């Protein structure tokens, strides 16, 4: 499930949750799919190893990587376009994991997948590993101690009586997700209480409604609004503007926070700076 690699010796021989790759030594040709370690290589200053990146899905923090060949969206992967470029390396995450065998056809493909039951260490495992393809383990270190002290300033202002539901909204649709789930990091990481312990749910959460909001009275609500990522004109602000809604804790003390989905939505977790990012959105959300 982690991450190892052995070195033998122009390259490693790698094996990851999906399978066994040999990757040379510092590819220069990365075709990459995961936001996140898109966001990484520019931290670690291998912007030029870049070759292709999914262009439909480029937030506004990586538009450095605008002029980048486009190799799709992250779930239109563009095959012909990756094929075309003849990478040295395909990077993906969860999302693409359906298209590992076609991938790996076209040159190694490497799974940097983030476990949500164990965010931290999979985080670490994910950045690491890629340091060391490129001999960067010393200045990979010294960032993932920077993102650990800000997960420390971060729980350290966190009130421990107040808790939290985190929400998706997609059309009109809410759904709930908690602890390991795909944003389980305010709770698992930076320490804040779930109203619902126990909601335990997948990929796109557990169907709810208003009704349940006002039950749970959460202190803050954490909204990844979907419909921002594709068709409105839904919008979160107008789903939730109910009654119900309207008496929670939450609503009352203007708790109710909007989350950048460019982050949290597009999972961009495995990014030295994106994380540090969304660790201070939480941080300043409820501090
Ligand atoms: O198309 C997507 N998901 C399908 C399942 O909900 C859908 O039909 O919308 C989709 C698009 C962009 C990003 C996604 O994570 C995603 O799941
Ligand atoms: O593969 C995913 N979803 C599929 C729904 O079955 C899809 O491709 O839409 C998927 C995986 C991780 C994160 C996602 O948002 C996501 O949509
Ligand atoms: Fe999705």
């Amino acid at each position: 499930l982690p991450i190892s690699m052995s070195d033998e010796g122009d390259s490693f021989l790698v094996k990851d949750s999906l399978g066994e790759n040999k990757i040379p030594k510092n590819p220069s040709k990365v075709v990459i799919l995961d936001l996140g370690i898109l966001d990484t290589f520019d931290a670690l200053k291998l912007n030029d190893k870049v070759v292709g990146v999914p262009a439909k899905n480029l937030p506004k923090y990586l538009q450095q990587f605008k002029n980048k060949p486009s190799v799709g969206g992250v779930q239109q992967v563009d095959f012909e376009a990756i094929n075309a470029l003849k990478p040295d390396l395909i990077i993906i995450s969860g999302r693409q994991s359906k298209f590992y065998d076609k991938l790996k056809e076209i040159a190694p493909t490497l799974f940097v997948g983030l476990d949500n039951a164990n965010f931290l260490s999979s985080f670490e495992n994910n950045v690491l590993s890629v340091a060391k393809l490129y001999g960067l383990e010393k200045e990979a270190l010294e960032k993932i101690s920077d993102i650990k002290n800000e997960i420390e300033k971060a729980k350290s202002i966190v009130d421990e009586d107040k808790k939290a539901l985190i929400i998706l909204t997609n059309s009109n649709k809410i759904s709930a997700f908690g602890p390991q789930s795909r944003f389980g990091i305010i709770h698992d990481v930076l320490g804040i209480n779930a109203v619902d312990e126990n909601i335990k749910v997948g990929t796109h959460g557990k169907s709810i409604n208003s009704e349940f909001i006002l039950e749970k009275n959460p202190d803050y609500i954490f909204v990844v609004d979907r419909n921002v990522i594709l068709g409105n004109k839904e919008r979160a602000q107008g789903i939730l503007d109910n009654a119900l809604v309207a008496k929670t804790k939450a609503a009352q003390n203007k708790k109710i926070i909007y989350l950048d989905p460019e982050y949290w939505y597009l999972a961009s977790g495995n990014g030295l700076e994106s994380l540090k990012t969304m660790i201070l959105e939480i941080k300043n959300a409820v501090k």
